[PDB]
């Protein structure tokens, strides 16, 4: 099954976050390894201490990549030429994650917040969905 959830912080326990794979390749590959319109997507770089299980990622010096999108509670998803600012959808802590793979995406994997209290604003570092 290509549905899954994230293991993001509430108020202390783990809350399961609506995270499907399908929708996560989807805005990878539609957003690619390209920004400069707006601000997204974001080139990832070695920094929230994040391996997604995976040798090519788990580089440091590697060339990775971030993209927001909305969960399946959310009934919005993100633009090309929009920034967070301008975003009108709503906020998302959630961002697909993905190898430049040489001018390729490989959905690393989707990561999130640990900090979800209401708006999921996150503090903490962005811990991998699963």
């Amino acid at each position: 099954a290509p549905i899954v959830t994230c293991r993001p912080k509430l108020d202390g326990r783990e809350k399961p976050f609506k995270v499907d794979v399908a929708t996560a390749q989807a805005q990878a590959r539609k957003a690619g390894l390209t920004t400069g319109k707006s601000g997204d997507p974001h080139r990832y770089f070695a920094g929230d201490h994040i391996r997604w299980g995976v040798n090519n990622c788990d580089k440091a010096d590697a060339i990775l990549w971030e993209y927001p999108i909305y969960w399946v509670g959310k009934n919005a998803e993100w633009a090309k030429d929009v920034k967070t600012s301008q975003q009108k959808g709503g906020p998302t802590p959630i961002r697909v994650v993905y190898a430049n793979s040489r001018g390729a995406v490989q959905y690393c994997g989707v990561m999130t917040h640990s900090k979800v209290d209401k708006n999921n604003q996150g503090k903490e570092f962005f811990e991998k969905c699963d």
